[PDB]
């Protein structure tokens, strides 16, 4: 028996479906074809047209030899073409390796080499900056040429990678984090069952594809058919102008970090959902923003367990914590020798559930050191603990408390 020292999210086995990312998008495109998916300044793209164009690109990728399981790099400016190329890689059954706008070419080369990628997509302009990159470089423009014959795309499977994250800005040994199709489809359903992004929402898209939170901006939206407002690079660094733009554009969903939100001059009343990740929200910020017409959330979780692992509804005057695990996620605490600690003792925080990553690409050493068997799995989806390296304790209310690094 005995709970108290193992904390589980809500039980929702229906969030585990026999699906891949392409399935989620194709469903949305087929049921809402004329609905606007992407808007970039003045340009609008519907889900139907987005799906058709991404499909042309995926067929070109298949002609050039990319198959489910392959890894394709992605390096384009913020905007519609970037998301289209992401989706193109996805529809081909491959997984994409996203690169931030400011990734130096030599880092790109190092990461493509480490991932054993089959190539990457970039723009015409940026192709030149890639002389040092040995790997095959395809341009979006080239991949959107009219097709001669229909190129039948083979489907990937849940066990295959959906995307590989090389931590953006790392200068040390490349560490590729392999997120599977299963991981990310589960996450999308699990977190949205609480966030509740809906088709009629218009969601700000201000994150670089190299960051976890871009998924909450992008794929949560794809999940229900919401509209994305893609931020230009110029706006990303102007908080007062952003605060104004969100008003004028009637944005209903903001995913952001707390330091950005604190720099907003005034309230943005029309904001239905505010999802703060990356840092624990300060209390002054909650006091200012946890207003009645705002659903304000604080999400926590390492990249190694797909985007987020816990979430909390934050409330004026209630101390900010990391909240409860997302549905089907679980957290427990261990000691130096990988032993389950009693409730209240301080140890390393570990995460389990269907969204634990596959591991670190090509590094069985580190992977086995950080992804350990879960002696206490009450189910096959719980057999793998990820060791965050954070110290934590479970308090007398069944709540997890971070206490820094180990
Ligand atoms: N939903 C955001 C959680 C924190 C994020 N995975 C990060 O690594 O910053």
């Amino acid at each position: 028996t005995n709970t108290k020292n193992v904390i589980r999210g809500k039980y929702h086995p229906e969030f585990l479906q026999n699906e891949v990312l392409a399935d989620i998008f194709a469903h949305t495109a087929q049921t809402l074809p004329d609905k606007t998916a992407l808007i970039e300044a003045d340009k609008t793209l519907s889900y139907g047209e987005l799906y058709q164009q991404a499909l042309i690109m995926a067929q070109h990728l298949a002609l050039k030899g990319v198959k489910p399981g392959h890894i394709v790099g992605l390096w384009l400016p913020r905007g519609i073409e970037l998301l289209k190329a992401q989706l193109a890689i996805c529809l081909s059954g491959a997984a994409w390796l996203p690169f931030d706008m400011d990734t130096p070419a030599d880092r790109i080369a190092v990461c493509l080499e480490d991932a054993e990628a089959v190539g990457m997509i970039t723009t015409d302009e940026w192709y030149e900056h890639l002389a040092e990159v040995p790997q095959t470089k395809w341009t979006n423009t080239e991949l959107q040429k009219p097709l001669s014959e229909s190129v039948s795309l083979a489907k990937t499977t849940p066990d295959q990678p959906a995307y590989i994250i090389y931590t953006s800005g790392s200068t040390g040994k490349p560490k590729g984090i392999v997120i599977t199709q299963k991981n990310i489809c589960h996450f999308l359903r699990s977190e949205n069952s609480i966030l509740g992004i809906q088709e009629q929402d218009k969601v700000y898209q201000g994150f670089s594809v190299a960051f976890d939170m871009s998924f909450e901006e992008i794929w949560l939206s794809y999940l229900v058919g919401a509209t994305l407002w893609i931020a230009p690079k110029s706006l990303v660094s102007d908080p007062e102008r952003l605060c104004q733009t969100l008003k004028q554009e009637q944005i209903t969903v903001l995913h952001a970090v707390p330091t950005l939100l604190a720099l907003f001059p005034e309230d943005v009343p029309n904001l239905r959902i505010i999802n703060l990740g990356g840092e624990m929200c300060p209390d002054s910020l909650v006091d200012r923003w946890a207003l009645p017409h705002h659903q304000m959330f604080n999400t926590y979780g390492p990249t190694e367990t797909t985007v987020s692992a816990s979430l909390e509804l934050l409330e004026r005057g209630k101390p900010v914590t990391i909240g409860k695990p997302l549905p089907n996620y679980g957290m427990l605490v261990i000691n130096s020798e990988r032993e389950l600690l009693e409730q209240g003792e301080t140890g390393e925080l570990c995460i389990f559930g269907p969204s634990v990553a596959q591991g670190y690409l090509g590094r069985p050493d580190l992977t086995a050191d950080k992804f350990i068997e879960n002696p206490w799995a009450m189910s096959v989806e719980e057999e793998l603990l990820y060791r965050t390296g954070d110290l934590a304790k479970i308090d007398e209310f069944g709540q997890v408390h971070c206490l820094g690094r180990a």
